[PDB]
DNA sequence: CCGACGGCGCATCAGC
DNA sequence: GCTGATGCGC
DNA sequence: GTCGG
């Protein structure tokens, strides 16, 4: 909360970049920005002081002087009163619906809640369930219930076979005290960098969770990606649980620390490890580090026992999942 | 109309 | 069907 | 919007 009220100022910055200009990297620069203020340990007092920071530049700083002048931003203050711009950004926290269909609903005066739901024709299935649970999916899930889910999830897979393994990732494992959704990495020995000699691996466990009654709907489904929904069993004469997006990613068992490395984040910390990397000359996504070269084509595979490894090719030292809330 | 900016899975469309 | 783009998602 | 070639 130091610097609340500039880090505030700015994710909305963004927000409007991304969902109403369709810019995708002013987007990314206001949530650098953001983020670089968010981990600087003194109070702002200028737009001037700011400006040292990488990724705050001229604008960024005659924003941050406005917004410590006056406690509020112009800029905003408009954006906020513009009922269109408004609606597209409203539009876009219904799972499915992004920039392009916000807009276009908008641009046919499609607006409110009310107004999708009776204009479902014009929804995808992603984008119905997405309306179906919008309350449920805007609410946070207390560890205490993430502990629960993992029970069950955990339970379910071995009884399937006991050779895989489960494992919670994202803001969980960043120890976090609620989360927005629950992320589970599967690994089993028959599927690595090399073959693929099970057929179904993931199939096979969305099929078990969906039988006794833990995953409800289908997002997306492909052969190592599951997007969909879940829910807690509860007592009788008691409130339901809250229906909670559940992903699930199959992994190659050779390829966990950069697997499990992607799949606890956060995204801004990502981007910004990626980046770094771009500019000590390697490239990381979820499956490898790669050495790049000449013609922009990228290297063979670097060897990884863990994700500390993956830190030290980019001469940046470890840091707990609990520290990677960038 | 300096151009890059992190990287990719799943679903769908344009022009073959 | 393909390749290459787009759109939304992690 | 920021940075860097
Ligand atoms: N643009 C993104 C979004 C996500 N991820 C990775 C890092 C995230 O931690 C992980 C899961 O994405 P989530 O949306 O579930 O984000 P979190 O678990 O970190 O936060 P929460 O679910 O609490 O909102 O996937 C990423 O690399 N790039
Ligand atoms: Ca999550
Ligand atoms: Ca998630
Ligand atoms: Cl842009
Ligand atoms: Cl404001
Ligand atoms: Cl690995
Ligand atoms: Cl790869
Ligand atoms: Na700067
Ligand atoms: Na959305």
């Amino acid at each position: 909360t130091l610097n609340g009220g500039i880090t505030d100022m700015l994710t909305e910055l963004a927000n409007f970049e991304k969902n109403v200009s369709q810019a995708i990297h002013k987007y990314n620069a206001y949530r650098k920005a953001a983020s670089v203020i968010a981990k600087y340990p003194h109070k702002i007092k200028s737009g001037a002081e700011a400006k040292k920071l990488p990724g705050v530049g001229t604008k960024i700083a005659e924003k941050i002087d406005e917004f410590l002048a006056t406690g509020k931003l112009r800029k905003l203050e408009k954006i906020r009163q513009d009922d269109t711009s408004s609606s597209i950004n409203f539009l876009t926290r219904v799972s499915g619906i992004g920039p392009s269909a916000a807009r276009k609903f908008v641009d046919e005066g499609i607006k409110t809640l009310e107004d999708l739901r009776k204009n479902e024709d014009k929804l995808n299935h992603h984008q119905r369930i997405g309306l179906k649970y919008f309350g449920d999916f805007e609410k946070r899930i207390p560890r205490e219930e993430m502990l629960q889910m993992q029970d069950i999830v955990l339970n379910e897979v071995k009884k399937v076979d006991s050779e895989y393994i489960a494992t919670v990732c994202g803001s969980f494992r960043r120890g976090a005290e609620s989360s927005g959704d629950m992320d589970v990495l599967l690994t089993h020995p028959s599927f690595t960098s090399e073959s693929t000699k099970q057929p179904k691996l993931l199939h096979q466990v969305v099929e078990q969770l969906q039988k006794v009654h833990f995953i409800t709907d289908t997002l997306s489904k492909g052969e190592t990606k599951f997007m969909g929904v879940c829910q807690l069993p509860s007592k009788n004469d008691e409130k339901e649980y809250p229906h909670r997006r559940i992903d699930i990613r199959l992994i190659p068992k050779d390829q966990y620390y950069c697997g499990v490395l992607y799949f606890t984040g956060s995204d801004i910390f990502n981007k910004n490890m990626r980046a770094h990397a771009l500019e000590k000359g390697f490239t990381i996504n979820e499956y490898t580090i790669r050495p790049l070269g000449v013609t922009g084509v990228a290297g063979e595979p670097l060897p990884v026992d863990s994700e500390k490894d993956i830190f030290d090719y980019i001469q940046w030292k470890y840091r707990e999942p609990k520290d990677r809330s960038e």
